[PDB]
RNA sequence: AUUAAGACAUUCGUGAGUGAUUUAUUUCCAUGAAGUGGCGU
């Protein structure tokens, strides 16, 4: 059986979100950077990734430190594999934990 | 872990140079140093 949340996010300051045109590109004017209005569902994913992992104590901390065979599964059983892959568009199922 | 991360609109820069508070203007106009004699027909 599952559990449902209502996430409500309030902006603390002025926000950003990045489309084509960031501010470091190989491009000609990498200058000017606009900002788009919502943020991508991906970047939802990230979020709610990164708070559990947080809940959970389970991070990188500075070197690219290695995990043992048991943060390996836990972060399996808590987000899975990989980001929002739209490589994966016609899979019946969440590819997340 | 999310088209992310990182970045003081900052460095240099005298409100400064040129410039008489000067020009024009009579301390002047009016005005008597003057008036009177007095005493014994």
């Amino acid at each position: 059986m599952n559990r449902h949340y209502l996430i409500t996010l309030t902006p603390m300051d002025w926000f950003f979100f990045g489309g084509e045109r960031t501010l470091d590109d190989g491009k000609s004017a990498d200058y000017i950077s606009h900002s788009n209005k919502f943020p991508q569902q991906s970047a939802l994913l990230g979020m709610i990734r990164y708070q559990l992992l947080k809940q959970h104590n389970l991070l990188s901390q500075f070197p690219y430190t290695e995990n043992k065979p048991t943060e390996k599964e836990i972060m399996k059983t808590l987000i899975g594999e990989q980001s929002f892959r739209m490589t994966e568009r016609k899979a019946k199922s969440l590819g997340l934990g």
